[PDB]
């Protein structure tokens, strides 16, 4: 009868205490810190509100007085921890749908908003992501709704480089071509590039400058070696060829 | 009876885990990665607590003492899940409109915020785009809001180029219009554009400068090399002129 | 009985079925794309779904073991479905009440935030804008909160001119005076206004300038040529009457 | 029995079209454009789909197999249109507590937002704004949060003028004294302003400049006439008394 | 029976639009315009379609076919009401607890985000502040989240002023130290300060400057008058003892 | 019976208004100000509406046509005023939770978003703050997300000095170290401090200076009195050891 | 019978304000301040309310007009409460979360937001910092929701330092070499870093400089003080080797 059911609820009760002795080998293991402490109090807390609600609802089952009162007042609390576990089960779908269209993996460089670095570990709800400072950064997924990964596919350079406006476009569109032919004939450099470069000569006109385009195709993750040699490879021939940097002007009076 | 029932329940929760190998078979394509052991777990566990569920619910339909808490439980855990999927059927509801009114295809240059590529591949919640630096942007339909699209319809350049305060109008905008009439004589860049350019003169003034406006029409996604042959003419032609470019001024005491 | 239930299910499946292919014939348009194949796969699904759902809850019914778990699973992916769902209904509501108040046509010029460009079309969820660089935008209507209308009513110029504070008031006012006057003075471009200028005089005091202000009320879309003219006017006259731009001071020590 | 209450849909349904053709009319006012095909087939798909429901409704009370499937579809379409409609009904009460409160009239000069202009007509959703460059914005009710008008009450100037640090005070606060009398002496300009100028003197230090203030209270939609002839007074007594303009300082190694 | 009880709901209208009536005198007042036709129009149409609902209500209940479809479109309005409903009693609940604090009165100086100005008049649902330009800034209730008012307490004010690097802190402490006893000699601004200056010395250094700050404690609302008076015997004491202002600083090659 | 349980109603309606008469006299109290007429026309009307839906309630359920438009006008009334009620709720609740922690004393140094003061006095539903310019702010707790306290634990200065990058550093880092041993030997500064300083020497280089750095740790509240000693000692220790400030350099031509 | 059961509540009542007398010991603890007075009445206060309202209750349930007004309202106010309720559960759950997987521990530098500090306390609802300026900040766990830890894991360093353009690449890159050299031999400093430095060259160019890039890899927490050791050595360096900082240039006329 109803003691039965009191003693099972009991029996049930210790049994969810033992699977939180259970939670506690798991808990205690080293890589989730040892303080464990604190979180088996409160699922014991939790276990015992639970048969204590239980309890109550029996008797007042068996009372004839109607559980109204009671009983709408764990609807309200059941209606706020649904309210309140929006974000959870938002961040687990997230990362489900995520890892299903091999979005993330683990090693590779990501860009998570205004933080770039390299996946670390995904849990069920965050992804740990290492900058280059050597910070931890932890990011739940429904925080996530945009992201960009430098593994997948190809990669590319597009470098852009101002000369004055008071030079002429020939001499300096020559010096940077044969800045680029340089690090052409130079062997690994020409290994990580895919192709031919992509001239696109004056891009743009600035009140003291204009611009001058070339862009490559490279391998994944390569593109930031080629762009530094370039950039060397550029500052060099541009000071062989006499090239000017841009400066300001001004008149007096 | 109860007992014909729950083995029914079990039948059913082999099928779900047979059918869990056959996406264990889907997710075994190469493409999807090869880490799908997490994700055949985590359906598992799914199926195994539907599972239990529905036995539990059975138990409690046949024990008379109304399954009222644990309805009330499943009921809230019920909600918290239909309130964290908001976002995924808002995405499946967006793209499926989207691919509806055209207005995306594969290949196509788009605009997304702040982000511009051609569009890679479309899956059910996410858009993949391909950015100039490499990068691969994965893009939910409900982040999208608004987008431009470079391919659809026609292309169109509108240039505006400053020119010191201190010079007449009449010999810059003739040499603006000489720079233009270079550029017309040539053959393949006349046979991108369409029709014939819009010379407009001043459209604005400055403390120190003002600026001359021409505009074309050209065909889809062939503005920019345009814009640059453009840029580089009129660059020529101002040299040869002797227009000056803006200069700041101040005097003394 | 139930079985003829049943079968008016599958009769009514097959209509479905066979109304996916009417929209197959309606999606086959070349105006909406030539891929309909994945839309209708989805519409498959989707009946599929709907067929499979409606005779397990007629089976359900059938038990007599209640639908409680199928039902509350059903009502919890409706709750869903209506919630994700806010945002389309938001733009059918927001763009028929658009329509209603003949708030946007055709071809005419609009500002929605931060884009200027020309009504192409509009559909039941979005509208599509052609930009002055050849981009074509697709709004929806809830994106839409406020938006400017150039074509209904009239159009008007405010013009400001920034003047050095060393030089007199009255030297440039009359400058300002004659540059409108000789633009009046032209035909077409006095056609384009209506009525007569209002000059305001100085309208600002700056460090290093003071401001005159010049308004005018042309005709709907014509107010960006009449700027362009005064400006230009203005630039001459200011060049024959002496008048200087604001120039930076300083002192030394 | 149903199969009259069958005819009474149908001859209500007949009675919505015959209402929604009293609608065209209606419609097919000069003000609302003539483009009210596409509104009338809506509203025509609409009553047809709600003859259809209802119908369907009918046959499934008596069918006997319950309308749970369809019910719990219906109810869950009008869940989301009742989600979705949360903005109109917002606009709707906003703007008949705004008229209720008398904060907005036709013709007067207000603020919403970063736009000001002049109201030319309140519709029951949206307001419209007459800008200075002729262009009309439509303002729904529930995006006016907070709004300011010019035409409630009285109006005023505070006029805040830079004067360089190397002079002294008492004769740039002389000559601005001076320009206000001038000013006080001219008679339309004395008709506007209500009362007596109220000067503060030094009202602020900055590393190259004091400021001055003095400020008046005319009468509604007037401050920036008085305001404009301020300045022009203000420039030419600054002029006479040999008041300087603040000027930058620097110094050498 | 039901004609008894439809002749109640006729009788109840009239009394609603006689209760419309006298809304009119009410409405008819001077304060609220004079506009107030399309008002009552609204509350006509508005009893108007209550008493029609209630008669449908009442004609579905004798008809015995379920009002089913037709109670649940009027719960779906009564629910989209709701939602739009939240913030109007949101800044009822809001305006009558900042009264019961006494937080703002009528006269008033306050600032409410990027307002200021003195509070005009208060209604059931906003706010009306006057700017010191005259413009009337009206402010729900809900709209408003955090406020300061000036009249509450005490007064007082801190003064940091620049001096540059270069000369002696000694020597300009003192001259700030004799601007602030030359503004305590006088009398009505020393009645307005309550008790001594607290001087602090530098409590800043620039790369081209260092600042000294003097507190005070005054009047409430009597804050600006001793600051601006502050401000010019601090200028008068400055070029009395030399004190030069900050200056900018470069080299030459 | 009805008129019995209608009589119970008008009791309870005049206690509610003795109860009213009561919270006048609570009213009456000085603090909260002395216009409390409004509040007790608002309770009035509200007991009074409360009372009428008492009685229509009543008279419904007597009449047995259900109550059910009325009812559910009042449940969708009763849904508005809780979907209305959410915030103050909040401030209550998180007021509450604030207190319980001892995160906020009276009396005490807080910053709360851009706003910094010493806590004057907490409300149930607020905070009142006293700024530094004699404004009295009023802030709800739900507003409040993050806080800062400064009097709990303890009190630390982090100095940085910028020194032009063209002397040396050793010079510059003996002055600074002079500087501070100047602080350390005066009595009551040195009573402020608690240990020793630490001397980091430079952590950064700009394109015109390099930075020095020392770091203290003093009593809560003090850190502002030993900055401002600290950066007057600094100032003239620099000034003796002839160290400049940084200086802007370029080149002509 | 009811009598009974109002006694039952009655005692429960007491049995409550006896567990506040537990709670006001419990309160009594130093660490939560000694105004307790104030919590220990809103207990008591809402154990009154819980009693009366039960009582209520039950005599409305032995009435037989039904509960229905005051169960709504009872209905509607937990309504409010769960709704209110929304951010403590969010701060429960996430900071169970973050402690589930390591996230934070006591004394570990972080960073949430704009805030760098040190852990000191967690709490149920938030978590305590200390700034470098003494500030103690409480952030409730749902506020946070992407933080970086500086423990886990390893540390690193990237120095960029930029040089004028017009000099040569080799000379300032070996000058930076040997910046370097002269830090690995020094020892502690050497014990810091673990392996080698990356030097990377030029990694980019400015209208007026380029910059070297050097990378490290140190231990947890001790970047920054390898970052200013090696700032030092590379002022010295670079003075040592005349190597110049970056200067602006311009041309007149």
């Amino acid at each position: 009868a109803l003691i039965l059911f009191f003693s099972a609820v009991g029996w049930t009760v210790l049994a969810s205490l033992i699977e939180n002795r259970l939670a506690s080998d798991i808990h205690g293991r080293p890589l989730p810190s040892a303080r464990t402490r604190t979180l088996l109090t409160l699922f014991r807390n939790a276990l015992a509100v639970i048969i204590s609600t239980i309890t109550i609802m029996i008797v007042l089952s068996e009372i004839g007085v109607n559980i109204a009162p009671l009983l709408a007042g764990a609807g309200a609390l059941g209606l706020a921890i649904s309210f309140g576990s929006q974000t959870l089960v938002k961040d687990i779908i997230t990362g489900v749908f995520i890892q299903f269209e091999n979005g993330m993996n683990t090693g590779d460089l990501v860009t998570i908003g205004p933080l770039t670095g390299t996946v670390e570990r995904m849990s069920i709800r965050s992804v740990g992501v290492r900058q280059d400072t050597g910070a931890y950064h932890i990011i739940p997924w429904s925080s996530i709704t945009t992201f960009a990964n430098f593994v997948r596919g190809i990669g590319s350079v597009v470098a852009n480089y101002d000369v004055d406006r008071h030079e002429d476009a020939d001499k300096a569109n020559q010096a940077l071509k044969d800045a680029v032919a340089e690090l052409m004939e130079n062997e690994e450099i020409r290994g990580l590039i895919i192709g031919e470069p992509n001239f696109a000569g004056i891009v743009g006109l600035s009140n003291t400058a204009f611009t001058l385009r070339v862009s490559f195709t490279t391998l994944p993750l390569k593109q930031w070696t080629v762009r530094f040699a370039l950039d060397s490879q550029v500052k060099k021939h541009f000071d062989l060829a006499g090239v000017r940097a841009p400066v300001q002007t001004y008149q007096v009076l």
